[PDB]
């Protein structure tokens, strides 16, 4: 698209429909982009001594990038609760996404004074990085996603990306892209930037939690055929004597029924309370909490595999990396005190996984015989196994969204750790940045490179729209289904709102699993 | 329809579909029917002495009547949360009945041994008044609809009525309708009765609740234009000196703010606290409860008209007789004590209508004058006034669902009192009454009436299914409504379940507005 | 794993129930949920067919497979028959793995 300078290149949509089966969220907001690294590629590095676990190497690029892998940048509250309370599950079909209202300013700070101003000509290029050349940075959890609440104006992130390193040094096959080494699209005042994508066949996400469990599954009232081992030894006057009898499997009976499949996998992980007393007084933050490594650098592992959060009655409880957490409205960067965060929780799942912080279960050890008694031993880390079954991490409103499937000789079941969708191709990159603006050059010929550029910045509205899928409930469940709502009490704020100095607060995470499904 | 013995009359339908728009409650019960007043039709009167407040005169029938105008006879815990839950408002659109699968059983009392047995020819005749030319009693919130629970077997009720009466005796104008007087259609097994009605366009019943109220209601911003008589009198130096000045009514003022509608009538209630201890110890249980009176007997105004049963913070109040009340599954017929009843709640409403306990407002009383003082008077009563505006009675699962708009020159807003959908002809009484079955007569001849029948009754299922119409919400409400949940905690029971020895039970009466509407 | 085919949607679970059969109700109503009914069972024959596939056998295995064979010598008891008593009985599990194809 295309047209003058007094001419909106686009108009602000930013509604949400339903439509029974789908459901469209449009959404626009303002930003602003400045002009990073002052227009250059700039090779960067960790810091020489600093812990192997921590190097790295690569670059930062003068290009800002767009992103909206955040749930709340499409749903309101409310919205987001019409969903989550009505749909055994959903799913993303197609977006389309459109910027336009540019604008580029300039500022001139003249000695103790600044003064913006348009440079109505210089321009803002963008580009769709739509065939993945480029290192896939979102879906990294990152923040500079949309503003969950429309009114707020953003900036606009940097993009930089990371290669290989042998220390805080480079390895040959690190490779080095340019950003301008694509076909970028300029746009002027009175240009827009439209494009569309469409997903691809994605699982809906189970937005349900289960009634019936694993173990309790069978009929109670009917005992099953098949024997187990119930007794080993037997009575012979004053000394037990090995006879081994047998049993078949009732109510009574239940824990030693047979069955059929078995639990979600699991890798251990520290429980820690929500009660500051109970929790040993130590460092075992990084010494203590599970972890994976790769080339002698062992990384944690955050979001570990989909694993429930704490057995019946524990909600105190917590995995060290097993759960996501999030900052309440404000919440500084580090080593924040337990009441400045959000702590998400799992429980919906226990039904199918094992809980994060329990073993899986016990094989035995040793063949036992006359002359030796019987082993065994707890196991705290289980691969998939056949007859597995289990559910994935919920997602919660401001949640990730979705993310990349790495190009890999091989996959396994690809729902991101981290939540949300698994897509092989999902929603391109999409960057922008300053065209630079030479400031005044020299009247006599130099072949350097140009370092003094014209200061400005752009902004301008963006707006993205997507269209959902969802799958509608459907129980014969004759009591009531819980159902997420708001508290009745009165109060001094109300949630997702506004305070008294207009800052927007979202109260605590909301997640998906309400309506329940059997098992 | 027709056809044989061993043949079922009909299919069990007892579904729950939703389209959408529409909504199907289909549900299907077994039934019983005894042999009321031995086959005749006696009259009945008030106990000669009784109160004359409670005097009566009419007719008990050999007919029993079917009735499902209670919600819950449609509606599964988990459907009405559905419902209840994303919609503006709705409304019954047409429905369907039949019969069938009727048998007709003799029982057999020989000394100490009694012996049912199947009496095949015999018959059970059925008839609906279609012409509404019976005495409506349905709507008189009677007991003896359909259970709320499938699975329960039921009993039919008996047609009676009542007429014109001075005291305990007739007076001429009463009319004796008799119910053979019409052409009931006879039904023997294999026989069913089919019928199927279409309601008259009627209101959504408003099943939100407000978010802004008749006072406030105007923008805070900005103050009116309009001027209100902010003071009278003045300072003069020692003594004030009559002045009157006036002002704009702005935030501040608010109170003083000129609008343009009034909240709904009022009828004054005694107010009672759930707490013993407040309330006065005496019988002021019909001394002084709010009542009206006809022809000189006072009757008691139970559902007064629709008004909020307490001010913010006091859900420990409410009207003595301006509220609905059930009983918990079991609770005895008379004097049982608060903790076995559940009383509805009306806050909802506070927003337009006035607040049962307390007056409307006041008015000025006389004229004022340098030598007199200005009057004012609090009222207790208001009828209608133009600019009122108001909310009827919400409607609550296991509560009425409609009621007959008498006949009469003149009705004003006939949503029924008890609450439900005012119908001008409602679905047509249904009746049904065993053809009786002379017992073994004598050889010679004798002109008496029969009064030696066969014992017998009879049995087989009834369906009944409805459409309904619904209007969905839509709201930018960002932050999230209020939902109906049901408590996340363990508890002994399920609530809407059988107990250990099957005993379905309602644990609460649930109300409509949850969603939120601006007024 | 107790072994089988797994199925998504499996054979539908089919209920049967004998609908209730109030016995002798008071002439006088109430309102209390019924619970004197006839004693009465049902009965009746009830009929199941199905089709199944199956994958011949294919192997140049030139020496005889193994087969499951019935005893020859004679017993009191034919297995998988009826006792004195007419009491069928399955003497033992029979699996299904006799035919030999390589890995």
């Amino acid at each position: 698209g295309a047209d003058g300078v007094g001419n909106s290149s686009g108009n602000w949509h930013c509604d949400s429909t339903w439509m029974g089966d789908r459901v469209i969220t449009t959404s626009t907001r303002t930003w602003a982009l400045p002009t990073y690294n002052n227009h250059l590629y700039k090779q960067i590095s960790s810091q020489s001594g600093a812990s192997n676990d921590n190097h790295y190497f690569g670059y930062s690029t003068p290009w800002g990038y767009f992103d909206f892998n955040r749930f709340h940048c499409h749903f309101s509250p409310r919205d987001w609760q019409r969903l989550i309370n009505n749909n055994w599950g959903f799913r993303p079909k197609r977006l389309n996404f459109k910027l336009f209202n540019i604008q580029v300013k300039e500022v001139t700070q003249n000695d103790g004074t600044t003064t913006i101003a348009n440079n109505l000509t210089s321009t803002v290029q963008v580009f769709t990085d739509s065939e993945y050349q480029l290192p896939y940075v979102l879906g990294s959890a990152h923040q500079g996603c949309l503003p969950p609440f429309p009114a707020d104006v953003f900036m606009v992130p940097q993009y930089g990306y990371l290669t290989l390193n042998n220390g805080s040094q480079a390895v040959g096959r690190s490779s080095f892209y340019c950003l301008e080494y694509f076909p970028s699209q300029m746009l002027r005042t009175g240009n827009n930037f439209t494009f569309s994508y469409t997903f691809e066949d994605v699982p809906f996400h189970s937005s349900y939690a289960h009634s019936q469990s694993l173990d309790r599954l069978m009929n109670p009232l009917i005992d099953q055929y098949l024997y187990y081992l119930s007794r080993t030894n037997t009575p012979s006057g004053t000394t037990t004597q090995s006879r081994l009898q047998f049993s078949q499997a009732g109510a009574s009976d239940i824990r030693d029924q047979s069955r059929n499949w078995l639990p979600g996998p699991c890798y251990r992980q520290q429980r820690v309370s929500k009660t500051s007393a109970d929790n040993n007084n130590s460092e075992y933050s990084w010494t203590g909490a599970t972890k994976y490594h790769l080339n002698g650098r062992d990384s944690l592992v955050n979001p570990g595999p989909a694993m429930a959060s704490h057995k019946d009655d524990e909600e105190k409880f917590f995995p060290q990396s097993g759960v996501l957490i999030f900052g309440k409205q404000g919440s500084e960067k580090t080593n924040v005190d337990i009441e400045k965060v959000m702590i998400t929780d799992e429980e919906e799942i226990r039904t199918t996984n094992p809980v994060a912080t329990e073993q899986y279960g016990s094989v035995s050890t040793n063949l036992q015989r006359g002359n030796r008694q019987a082993a065994t031993a707890d196991v705290n880390t289980q691969g998939v196994l056949p007859g597995m079954v289990w559910q994935d991490r919920d997602v919660y409103l401001q949640g990730p969204i979705w993310a990349k499937i790495p190009h890999t000789d091989g996959h396994f079941h690809p729902s991101p750790l981290m939540g949300g969708f698994g897509l092989k191709h999902p929603p391109p990159q999409i960057l922008i940045k300053n065209t630079p603006v030479p400031a005044n050059p020299s009247t006599t010929f130099s072949a350097a490179k140009f370092a003094s550029f014209i200061t400005q910045y752009s902004t301008g509205q963006v707006s993205v729209e997507i269209e959902w899928e969802l799958q509608k409930e459907n129980s014969k469940r004759w009591n009531p289904e819980i159902q997420y709502t708001s508290n009745y009490n009165k109060s001094v704020n109300v949630d997702f709102t506004v305070d008294t100095n207009g800052v927007y607060s979202e109260p605590r995470p909301i997640g998906t699993r309400y309506l329940t499904r059997n098992l």
